[PDB]
């Protein structure tokens, strides 16, 4: 096992350009390597993972081979397996904004591609349905995104039913013995006692150890979403575009 600094324990695909430079500095001291110019790998972690070992050797004649192998060992290190459950409003009210919801999910799916990530897509209006059962298969995730794009919104906003399906999957996955995240996308416009249903189901989610995020669409009800999510800090606007980097970092910081 490699004992990395705490702030470098994230999977390297998430490393910034500054993280790469910090990794080099750490490796130099840890392995008594010859000094590494700080811009020897001027790129982020996604880019670093595309280089070949030959590329490492050319960039660092004195240490490139060791650095490449160190990266391979780091990639092999055990990390927190995250299950991400997207619970998506497809009620009639979002008929003209289904595109925002789909593309938001697509952008997060394209980010969370490290092998330890598994994704599930749930939609809800009057009833909830699993479009994509929890999986890490990037192929199945591609098809689930194809299916999501085709959804025709209609019906009520029974978000408690969508959360219920996420919780049922979580329970089957191990409950407290998992690292589960729920990402609910909705305007938060809940009728009748649905606010009570939804808040009860979300506390079940947390009872199972999951962390709940709410992503607001349209003129969304900020207060209602704060009561469903773990905290105000886990409510994000889909219109934030920065909002994507915010929720990604928040999720990665749960590990
Ligand atoms: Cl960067
Ligand atoms: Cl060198
Ligand atoms: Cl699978
Ligand atoms: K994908």
């Amino acid at each position: 096992s490699i004992a990395l600094p705490a702030h470098l324990r994230l999977q390297p695909i998430y490393w910034s350009r500054d993280d790469v430079a910090q990794w080099l500095k750490w490796a130099e001291n840890e392995f008594s390597l010859r000094p590494i110019d700080s811009n020897t790998f001027e790129m982020n972690g996604k880019a670093l993972l595309l280089l070949t070992k030959e590329d490492f050797r050319y960039r660092s004649p004195h240490s490139g081979d060791e650095l490449y192998e160190l990266l391979q060992h780091i990639l092999a290190q055990a990390r927190t397996v995250f299950d991400l459950y997207f619970v998506l409003d497809k009620s009639g009210s979002v008929a003209n904004n289904w595109i925002e919801i789909y593309n938001f999910v697509q952008q997060l799916a394209e980010r969370f591609v490290s092998p330890e990530m598994r994704l599930s897509f749930i939609v809800f209006s009057s009833q909830a349905t699993i479009i994509l059962p929890l999986t890490g298969d990037r192929g199945k995730i591609s098809k689930g995104l194809e299916d999501l794009k085709r959804v025709s919104p209609v019906g009520e906003t029974y978000i408690h039913e969508g959360l219920k399906l996420a919780n049922e999957q979580i329970q089957k996955a191990g409950g407290l013995k998992t690292s589960s995240i729920i990402i609910a996308l909705t305007d938060g416009k809940l009728d009748g006692l649905v606010p009570s249903y939804a808040e009860k189901e979300a506390k079940i989610s947390r009872s199972l150890g999951a962390s709940v995020y709410a992503v607001g669409v349209l003129d969304f009800e900020q207060a209602q979403l704060e009561r469903i999510a773990d905290s105000k800090e886990q409510v994000f606007p889909v219109k934030g575009g920065q909002a994507l980097k915010g929720i990604i970092n928040s999720i990665l910081a749960q590990s």
